[PDB]
């Protein structure tokens, strides 16, 4: 156990703030205190994110050796590559960024999809930003690779990172220290969290939590909210990764299985569900806290749907994650009319 | 010197953090270490802000008597407006909010300049946000004083929130804080701030930077960016703000005038010129650090163009800041297109 053993490179404040979601507690029942681990409020890096956690303990390989070009990929408002260009923007890089078509355009939204939101920000920040329409996928894209060779036999020195970072060697140790922080938080703050809820949909995070909490025997503390619609390679690429970075920090447990909520995914990966909305409305109502459509949404109304049957004991502290995401919030204003008065 | 004896309701984090933009500094011929103390990074109600910041010394006052709706006003694209809402959602009121007519919107941002950015997110936290035609003012509006007396006849009891809280009694207490935190912080860094750079629209802002700074008996060191295009007014109320503060905390020294840069306002509020466009280009390219057109990007491109014709001693502590406006960037999608390679 020690992800102290691994290079890494400050992109933060330091440890993401909890808030204290007390209001909506009240709101939802009183049942359950809940809680926000503040990850969306990272950094003063285009807006900030739990990419940025993960980024930190894969830059000092960038920097050490002789790269010239980072190169990423994901969907039309794909956080990840709005990061990755923050971050080549400070460390003096080339940027690429391969946005795929993995959500179906809404169509009241299809002339604004592509070019606001994230996909804007990596544009201002000088990213030679691509827009293909393959589909989706959380594994290694084929559209990726070429790229890579491109820029290579263009003379370049590309440096890989994959679809959220997860399937990256150090993708999973970003949050590995986040457990550490937590771990240290619950005394600084006097509050133990009974446990954790995050999305997701490309590992890394929860991996890097599960296999981080397992250092303290609590990886069952954890709890995954599927945003991907497609359990399948979700929950075997999350623990596939859980697996290697518990090796990698020095962990003996074999994870074999995870708590990998499948309940709000639906209708599929980008397009949110009647239930997702109102989530994001009682979380925005309620805190002044906001919530994508896509990822922070549905983990949302998975822990509001979760804390209405009694699923946690009476009293519990839950600390929710926010990744943050937020920032493609205009590429889906179709589906928030104004509040009737 | 005396801003502790008025009250104060915690709304962010805490003393915000002051990031060193090195590799911008280098790219303007390192001509002066340029830091930026980020109020875009002070809080997790929406984004935040330093309207939040002004805010925690006005919400007491809400809480301690029975207001039932919180009414604020601002352009389309306000941040303030946005900021209420949070602060409204949060302290469980009801919310009212008057965006005006302040902004010639492009051509290519009409079908999404009211759909998109800081009013999608009013919206989705509830707020009666209300449309209305008036045109750009920094002094209290018609459609206000209108909607006081319509919910209250309506027998309710609303809190009176100007633009920006300059107006506002207490919106120079803020700040006066800021000129706390700036000491102290020039302290723990181990090195002194020689001028300090700050976008000035309705006023409070640089009115409170003003006050305080000048409890120290810095008040030249201070220096503000108009993006009003109305010097005139902007210089007027803001030195007003300014002096009724500066009695409040005990501060005898009164102000008569103040640096107000007005070069980059041009060619009118709420609408960035190509220099404007170049700024935030930079900035991004630079630090990964994003502002907007409206206001930061416009405080970035007079900060650009003081240090390129030499206006600070060699060497010298710029503080730059970094007050949001970020997530008003959607609406302004067209202005960005992708760089070439
Ligand atoms: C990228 C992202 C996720 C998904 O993280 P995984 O580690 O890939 O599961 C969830 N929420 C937000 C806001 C994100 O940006
Ligand atoms: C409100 C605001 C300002 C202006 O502040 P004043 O105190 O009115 O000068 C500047 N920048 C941003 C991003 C703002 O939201």
């Amino acid at each position: 156990a020690g992800v102290a053993k691994f290079a890494k490179y400050p992109l933060t404040f330091g440890p993401s703030p909890i808030s204290n979601l007390n209001r909506l507690s009240q709101h939802l029942g009183s049942k359950v205190n809940v809680y926000a681990k503040r990850e969306d409020c990272n950094s003063g890096l285009a807006f900030g994110g739990n990419k940025l956690r993960k980024l930190e303990y894969i830059v000092p390989d960038i920097v050490e050796g002789d790269y010239t070009h980072l190169v990423s990929i994901g969907g039309r408002q794909s956080n990840q590559t709005r990061m990755v260009a923050a971050l080549a923007a400070k460390l003096g890089k080339k940027c690429v960024l391969i946005q795929e078509d993995w959500v179906p355009i809404p169509e009241a939204e299809k002339d604004v999809y592509n070019r606001v939101g994230n996909i804007e920000l990596s544009r201002i920040m000088g990213a030679d930003v691509r827009v293909i329409e393959d589909g989706f996928d959380i594994g290694m894209r084929k559209s990726f690779a070429n790229a890579l060779q491109e820029l290579e036999d263009a003379g370049h020195k590309p440096y890989p990172i994959p679809a959220g970072c997860s399937e990256h060697k150090y993708g999973g140790l970003g949050f590995v220290g986040f457990a550490d922080e937590v771990i240290n938080q619950e005394v600084e703050l006097g509050i133990k969290f009974d446990k954790i809820v995050v999305c997701c949909v490309t590992g890394s995070t929860t991996a890097g939590i599960l296999a981080g909490m397992a250092q303290y025997g609590r990886q069952d503390d954890v709890i995954a909210i599927d945003a991907s619609f497609t359990s399948e390679k979700t929950k075997e690429q999350t623990l596939r990764i859980a697996n290697n970075t518990a090796k990698l920090i020095g962990v003996e447990h074999e994870f074999k299985d995870f708590t990998l909520d499948t309940r709000f995914a639906y209708p599929c990966y980008g397009v949110p569900n009647e239930g997702t909305i109102e989530a994001i409305r009682t979380c925005a109502e309620q805190e002044g806290v906001l919530t994508d459509p896509v990822y922070e949404g549905k983990s949302m109304q998975g822990l509001i749907a979760l804390i209405k049957e009694d699923y946690f004991k009476p009293g519990a502290n839950v600390l929710y994650v926010h990744l943050g995401g937020a920032p493609a919030l205009s590429a889906y204003s179709s589906f928030f009319p104004t509040k009737t008065a």
